[PDB]
């Protein structure tokens, strides 16, 4: 709706905006609201110092109509100097403050009290805080001159390459910038392009993209934006809930640009910025919360009124981004605090509701013709006797019915969230493994072995006549950690970095790269996609056990170079590990598999119980947590009546005229045990097929 030509027209003559009066124009504008004809003559022939008018102030408002403010800053002196505008501006804008009363600035993190709010991330989902910053001795970003706009970028980047720890990283000017790094940029969500129509006609386009550039630290959780609509665009985010430490990033980076450069700030405005509806504070705090419960609630209007925040929508059903209102008036700590202490409020709205609902057994269970392992096991005695306790992880009966009570055809229904889970709750543990994993019982115990010398297997068909892939699976969770499940944000970036770290050591057979699935771009993901080595979100029993949370952060891809090797990481299981092969060498497969299992083992350890063998989230994945593979072509032992005898003589199973073959069994029987049993029933399979 921008109508350049127009206002130019005005703008030449020095006269009064006369499209202000055009019905097409915002009612709500405020450079239409207080931009009157008296206010115009008074101010129309005052120029500041560096040149700036009231109508370079005012442009962007008569050519984009649509404004909501209208005006933008040429310079510290345009406040003041056309202070009759802007003053009753600012006071519309930022009501109730008044400029009389004065700002505080506080950029102190201790003054902040804020423990991690929600670890476990069963509500919030991301945190987010912005501020504007402008320097000493220079004009705001409409008035700055060509030289001094580059002189900027000269003075801030050498304090922002100097910075050390988290915060260290790597600058991008737009000027010069090539496709591979724009296009890098651009899947990060952290390139800006020309600006648009508002900040045409304000006169910040100017000299673009000279001056202009991107400075992110190597772990993406802190972002700066120089010479766009102000000279400091600094951001703050991350996953998660910890605002208490986003804040804390941001200010030690602020500060440490405050000291050694300088802001343009006074008492009446705080930090000044291009448009006044960023002054004061220059903030935007943020989060994103899934809060549907509390929105429905009576006291919900009321939390947000008295914090001084706000509630907008935005997969994301029942998510809500909230934010704050005031930038004048308050503190940068008094806004992340009220931020803070109004999430919270908010939360635990949400979690009352929660616990309400989950206070009482799960109707939707009484339903026949649920078939389920949980509501076949689960009693409403059993439901009532455990309700209440929790793990040390904060781990409860309902989280780990969750799924089955969701999904109401989920074959169990049930997952762990950490080993606790295991005994905390064994009335239904206990039950669900006998039931899924007969004939085990969990007094005989489990053995593990990793030793692939305890296997015989001379090659069966070395001609790759029948066996045309074999293929062996384990599934392993890192000691230390909760499960998958029951992961903090935290935790699950450690078990990634850990996991990367042990990876990357590996020699000879197994050397390879790791492909972390944050921030890959589309060419690796379709040569992933070619070798089947990539990995999606989990599915809706997985997303109801907790699975998915703050996909895809921490999951990743491994593999060797010969291919023959693969790691998933956290997607399932924290853990998967794949060995793959051409033909029908088992034993040279499960060697594989073994060295590097083995490896990984000595270096982090597994979780692990005598009863269970290697812990799960998934109770189908316990003991062995190994699925052997072997893709056969038996079109003759198929039918031969020993079948049957043999299948079950060797607990495998067949399907997949090719047939996959795997094993039945994984709690009960050790990995060598398990793999020399697929190798002794496929032989005599193909003492059939021979
Ligand atoms: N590969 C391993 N991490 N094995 C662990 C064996 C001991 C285990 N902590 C248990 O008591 O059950």
């Amino acid at each position: 709706m921008a109508d350049p030509e127009t206002a130019a027209k005005f703008k030449s003559k020095n006269a009064f905006p006369d499209p202000l009066n055009d019905p097409k124009c915002n009612p709500k504008s405020l450079v239409k609201k207080y931009l009157t004809p008296k206010v115009f003559e008074s101010l129309k022939n005052k120029k500041t110092k560096l040149g700036i008018t009231l109508w370079d102030c005012i442009n962007s408002g008569v050519v984009n109509l649509d404004s909501g403010v209208g005006v933008y800053a040429g310079d510290e002196e345009s406040y003041t100097l056309f202070g009759p505008l802007f003053d009753a501006i600012i006071e519309d804008y930022h009501s109730p403050y008044k400029l009389a009363t004065g700002h505080n600035s506080d950029m102190n993190p201790a003054h902040v009290k804020a423990p991690d709010l929600d670890p476990a991330n069963r509500y919030i989902r991301s945190t987010r805080i912005r501020v504007a910053r402008s320097l000493k001795g220079y004009g705001l970003a409409p008035g700055v001159t060509k030289a001094h706009r580059l002189e900027i970028e000269k003075k801030v980047v050498g304090v922002l390459t100097s910075l050390t720890g988290d915060l260290a990283g790597k600058y991008y000017p737009l000027s010069g910038m090539d496709e591979k790094t724009r296009q890098q940029l651009v899947d990060d969500h952290f390139l800006f392009k020309k600006g648009d129509r508002f900040l045409e006609a304000a006169g910040i386009n100017k000299e673009w993209p000279e001056g202009r550039g991107i400075y992110h630290n190597n772990d993406k959780t802190f972002l700066v934006w120089l010479n766009e609509e102000d000279h400091l665009r600094i951001i703050s985010m991350e996953k998660g809930s910890d605002i208490g430490s986003v804040f804390s990033r941001l200010c030690r980076a602020v500060n440490e640009i405050d000291k050694k450069l300088g802001f343009q700030h006074t008492k009446k405005h705080g930090y000044l910025t291009s448009c006044p509806s960023n002054l004061g504070t220059g903030m935007r705090a943020s989060v994103h919360v899934k809060i549907p419960h509390a929105k429905e609630h009576p006291d919900f209007e009321n939390i947000l009124t008295k914090y001084h925040i706000q509630a907008r929508g935005i997969e994301d059903a029942g998510v809500y981004d909230i934010s704050n209102r005031r930038r004048l008036g308050l503190s940068e700590v008094q806004c992340v605090q009220d931020m803070y202490d109004g999430v919270k409020a908010l939360m635990e709205l949400e979690k009352e509701a929660i616990a309400k609902k989950r206070s009482v057994f799960p109707e939707v269970l009484k339903n026949p013709e649920v078939k389920s392992l949980l509501r076949k096991y689960l009693t409403p005695e059993l439901f009532d006797s455990l309700k209440d306790k929790k793990t040390a992880k904060g781990i409860s009966l309902y989280d780990c019915i969750n799924s089955g009570v969701e999904n109401l055809d989920s074959s169990c229904g049930v997952y762990a969230g950490d080993e606790e889970c295991y005994t905390l709750f064994a009335p239904l543990f206990d039950k669900i493994v006998e039931d899924y994993h007969s004939p085990y019982k969990l007094a005989n115990k489990h053995t593990s072995d990793m030793n692939p010398e305890k296997v015989d297997a001379p090659n069966l068909d070395p001609e790759g006549t029948y066996i045309r892939s074999t293929r062996i699976r384990v599934a392993r969770n890192v000691k230390g950690y909760a499960l998958t499940p029951g992961l903090t944000r935290n935790e699950r970036l450690d078990i990634e970095r850990k996991v990367v770290g042990v990876l990357s050591s590996l020699t000879g057979d197994l050397a390879g790269q790791y492909y972390p699935l944050t921030g890959m771009d589309e060419a690796t993901r379709q040569k992933l996609v070619n070798d089947h080595f990539l990995f999606k979100k989990g599915d809706r029993f997985l997303e109801a056990a907790g699975v998915n949370k703050l996909w895809p952060e921490g999951r990743g891809i491994f593999h060797n170079n010969d291919k023959t090797f693969l790691v998933w990481i956290n997607e399932e299981d924290q853990l998967r590990i794949i060995s793959m092969e051409k033909g029908s060498d088992i034993g040279s497969v499960f060697g594989r598999l073994c060295r590097a299992v083995n490896e990984i083992d000595k270096q982090l350890g597994f979780q692990h119980t005598d009863a269970h063998g290697y812990l799960s989230g998934c109770p189908t994945n316990l003991g062995t947590g190994m699925r052997a593979s072997v893709h056969v072509k038996i079109p003759k032992a198929s039918a031969h009546p020993d079948f049957q005898k043999i299948c079950d003589e060797f607990h495998i199973q067949a399907r997949g005229g090719v047939f996959d073959i795997s094993n039945r069994r994984r709690l009960g029987l050790s990995e060598v045990q398990c793999v020399q049993d697929m190798y002794n029933g496929v032989k005599k399979l193909l003492e059939i097929e021979k």
